């Protein structure tokens, strides 16, 4: 591809999931491609399978592993044209009682602070290259979830935060975009099903969730944070939706 | 009541459901009410229950009721101070190519330009007494409904035009504001259910629509009618959703 | 281009402006397009500049014209796999007391009615292809604009109705999305300034409206619908947002 | 007053500014009212200037602190209908490279976390209430705002966490909304107005930033809390804007 040809993109997360969806996406387009992960074994057998693309052990929680990320991305090729804050996690369904402070604070901690952390020490190479930011927040942010406070309290800041710095940003002509997935079929999708009661319920109650009646792919995310990054040159504060239209309408959720 | 003492309020479609709740709660208020509308029945016997609420026959659609509605208000009571624009329709659903323009027009005509008239003939009034515009949108006109297309549209252009003419009113201290109802059980509902094949399950889940487990009453639009006439000074151009959380999360609407 | 290769699509009022542009970006994707307008002369001279583009002239408000600009599609190319309905006009502006119900009535058929009349007519096409739908909708919709009654509602009505035809299409398969630009510098943009007092006034601050400093081209609305049309197959019902950032944070528009 | 006689209210940050507004409105329509705040100044004069209102000193990042808040709040007056969390802070205006990851968690434990530990605390007797949650958030959680990263991002944070809780608070009859304020004339806007170069034309440029050309004032969004507490009773998960109308049209933030 030559969509975003002779860029260097950086895709935290990018081990499975979500993540490795956008990392192919990029590859494909033309661009080399950092996948940072805290995990090894995807991030490393997808450097093997994808020429352009390398893995880096980096735990975005950890101060000295993003800046070794970044400074190890300018070292072996020379810039830094996006950053894909992809990485975040969901956890298992909690009602509002069974949910802890510091719990919040630590996934505040990833979901939020890491996020913050990659993009604050990005943001002078990104300045250099005119780059961009592109966030992966989560529809919830936007239209709340049951059982689930913290997680959907972190998206709502990742959207607003989006917005603050892409108006920080602008003098500099760097954007700053997020996108909001709705149910899209990832290995975490499957984790929090297993734990249900019914799991195989859970999977097509999720489907059914969307007018378009199935989930989205990793690879339908990617194709969207390319467009963010290689085409949408006047977009910048957006909350992209690739959500299969679940916020449309009412479904279930006489006056007394 | 005397959070609206000394005003003079016109409701359109004041007759019955929420029109007739708004009509209450101003009532209530203090204030003076003209209840206009199209059929005499509910209308009439209003005004004989309430003391402080006059009756108007009017038909929104025709310029010429709406002159002598708005001038019949000053001769009799001397002053406007907020205009209510609650009169509009919701057809059968209808399937997109089931509908016609000639019934978006015929929509489009009450829904939509029936409020522009009477607000733009209220407004050199509502000027003077620095009065205040409540339009009655509808929460699917932000969200969607499904066989409702011309319905969506008069709404979702209802809702922008409150806030167009907010921006052109604020200089003459004019506040426009709109409600925008989820289920609200009311003669309306009751009609549309009664086509349905199963009307009684037709309005339980209308009823399960709203995490609140309920639909909303008249009364309760009519409180938020007198929030923002009487007390929301420093709010124009809102949306004020009265709507029982329908809007919140997924519902009912792996990867192929 | 191959990212849309193989597709047939019909771009009305595409013969100059933003319609122009999106043309363009189809072409350079690789699918074929139909140039629709009301007036001859940008669009003649697009169909002999770019091979894979024809034109044929095309009033959107007279149903006649729509019926056959869609026979005449399906005669010449055998299917029709997306409409953009980017036709549409605002005028100059005009306080809410020098607006008219004709004037209203007038810039819905063409703003509105004309979006609507070609979808219907397109489904059963769209439906066969699993097609899509893009309408040009405006961020004035969403935010309001001065001056701007009727021109405001009918944007409104469009990124409405959007959502409401994604919902009754989405178990056809067939995607409906909007996209809501800002300032795009445009012949109509240069037309309307043009009129102002001070002309290179009004397009200095309308360049200044956008934290990205500028106005936005028609080339990126164009980008914005090869998107939706060709890689966006998790969205329907979205409006995507080409603004240059103009909807983020305060500027220019001591408690008493 | 007698909109909201006979309940308990607890208001965070009571002791000036909108907090202390909040107190007064309360206190107007009949309600018992335990002002918390962590400086003993305001709320201290507060308490003996206002019958019906009581002070309890508590800073609502100390887990022991809101405990007692709650506990005496039960034991002085029987029961807690309505928490309004209000305590909150902007810092001064910070580009993001000179923001830190410290300084933003504790804002996050201010403006979030200190929200949803009084929260968590309150709502065993909310529910036997059927009280509500009132949470103070901005509109520029909504649309951003410059050099206010981790400030923008708190209450992007707790405005969704606001949807999520009124999602799983819904089934026991709990409501929980938020008022997002735009420029409210407040000690907080003049301690920040004094850091600048120019108090007074920030002051200025603070009052034109609103279409209705004046700041709002903590009587208004008081006025909005009341309303909230007493009177929308089918309103849960809601975002009341109290903005005079900022986040309306383009202002001040060809195609190159
Ligand atoms: N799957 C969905 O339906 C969905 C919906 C909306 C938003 N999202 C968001 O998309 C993102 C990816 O979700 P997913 O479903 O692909 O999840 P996933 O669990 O399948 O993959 C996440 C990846 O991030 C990595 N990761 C986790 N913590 C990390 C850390 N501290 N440092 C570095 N890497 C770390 C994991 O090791 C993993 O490879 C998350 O931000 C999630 O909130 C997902
Ligand atoms: N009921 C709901 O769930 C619901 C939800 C969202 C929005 N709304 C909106 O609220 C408003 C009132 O709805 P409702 O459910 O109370 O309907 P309703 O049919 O029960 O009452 C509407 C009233 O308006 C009158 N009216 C109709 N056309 C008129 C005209 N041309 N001129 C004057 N009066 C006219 C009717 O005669 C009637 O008295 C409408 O704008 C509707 O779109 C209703
Ligand atoms: N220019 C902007 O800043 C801007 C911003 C937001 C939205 N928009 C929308 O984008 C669209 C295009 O705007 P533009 O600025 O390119 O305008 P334009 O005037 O430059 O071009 C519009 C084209 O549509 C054609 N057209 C008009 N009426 C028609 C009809 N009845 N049938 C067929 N063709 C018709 C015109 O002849 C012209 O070729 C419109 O829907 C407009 O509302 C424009
Ligand atoms: N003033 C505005 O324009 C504005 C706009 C939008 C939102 N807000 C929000 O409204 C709220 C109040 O703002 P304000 O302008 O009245 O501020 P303020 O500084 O004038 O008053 C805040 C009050 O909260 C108290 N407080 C601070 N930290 C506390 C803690 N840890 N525990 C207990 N009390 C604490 C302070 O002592 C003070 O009495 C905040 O949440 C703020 O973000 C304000
Ligand atoms: O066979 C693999 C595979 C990888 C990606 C594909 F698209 C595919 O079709 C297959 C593979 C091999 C080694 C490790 C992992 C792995 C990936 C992701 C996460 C993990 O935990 C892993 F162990 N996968
Ligand atoms: O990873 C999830 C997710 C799904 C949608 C998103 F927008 C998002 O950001 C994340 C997910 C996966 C499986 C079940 C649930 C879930 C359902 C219902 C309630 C819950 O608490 C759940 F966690 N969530
Ligand atoms: O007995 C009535 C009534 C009216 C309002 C009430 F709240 C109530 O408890 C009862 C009544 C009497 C005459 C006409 C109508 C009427 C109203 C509304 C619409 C109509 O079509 C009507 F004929 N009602
Ligand atoms: O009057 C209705 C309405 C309900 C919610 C609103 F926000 C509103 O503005 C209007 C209504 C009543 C009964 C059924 C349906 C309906 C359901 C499902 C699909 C439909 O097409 C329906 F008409 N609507
Ligand atoms: O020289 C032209 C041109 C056309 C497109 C270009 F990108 C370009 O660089 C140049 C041209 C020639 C004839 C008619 C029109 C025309 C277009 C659009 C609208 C009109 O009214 C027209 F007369 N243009
Ligand atoms: O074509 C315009 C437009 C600009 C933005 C949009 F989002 C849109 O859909 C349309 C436009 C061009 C020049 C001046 C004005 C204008 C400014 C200020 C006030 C007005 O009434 C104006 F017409 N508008
Ligand atoms: O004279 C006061 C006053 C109080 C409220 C009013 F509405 C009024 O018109 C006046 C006063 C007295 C003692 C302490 C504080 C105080 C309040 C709020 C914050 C503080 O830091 C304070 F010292 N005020
Ligand atoms: O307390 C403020 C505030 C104002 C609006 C809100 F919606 C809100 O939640 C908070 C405030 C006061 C004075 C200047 C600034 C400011 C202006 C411009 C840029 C900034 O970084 C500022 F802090 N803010
Ligand atoms: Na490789
Ligand atoms: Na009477
Ligand atoms: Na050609
Ligand atoms: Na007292």
């Amino acid at each position: 591809g030559t969509r975003y040809a002779g860029k260097v993109v950086v895709v935290t997360g990018g081990g499975r999931g979500i993540g490795a969806g956008i990392v192919r996406a990029f590859v494909n387009s033309g661009a080399r491609v950092v996948i940072c992960d805290k995990d090894e074994s995807g991030g490393r057998a997808l450097e093997q399978e994808l020429p352009g693309a390398v893995f880096i052990l980096c735990d975005v929680t950890q101060e000295d592993d993003v800046k070794t990320l970044v400074s190890e991305t300018i070292r072996r090729f020379g810039r830094l044209d996006c950053v894909v804050n992809n990485a975040g996690h969901h956890p298992p369904p909690q009602r509002p009682e069974e949910t802890s402070a510091q719990g919040f604070r630590q996934l505040l901690e990833l979901n939020l602070l890491g996020t913050y952390t990659l993009t604050k020490l990005a943001l002078p190479y990104l300045r250099k290259s005119q780059g961009n930011v592109i966030n992966i927040s989560s529809l919830v942010g936007a239209i709340g979830q049951a059982q689930a406070v913290p997680y959907v309290a972190t998206k709502g800041a990742v959207t607003a935060m989006t917005k603050a710095l892409a108006l920080d940003e602008s003098p500099y002509g760097v954007r700053v975009n997020c996108i909001s997935p709705g149910n899209i079929w990832t290995p975490l999708w499957e984790e929090l099903a297993a734990l249900m009661p019914d799991p195989r319920a859970t999977i097509r109650e999720g489907m059914l969730a969307q007018p378009l009646g199935r989930m989205g792919q990793p690879a339908e995310v990617g194709a969207a944070a390319v467009f963010l990054a290689s085409e949408a040159n006047f977009c910048t504060g957006i909350e992209l939706l690739v959500t299969g239209g679940a916020e449309l309408g009412y479904g279930c959720k006489p006056s007394g």
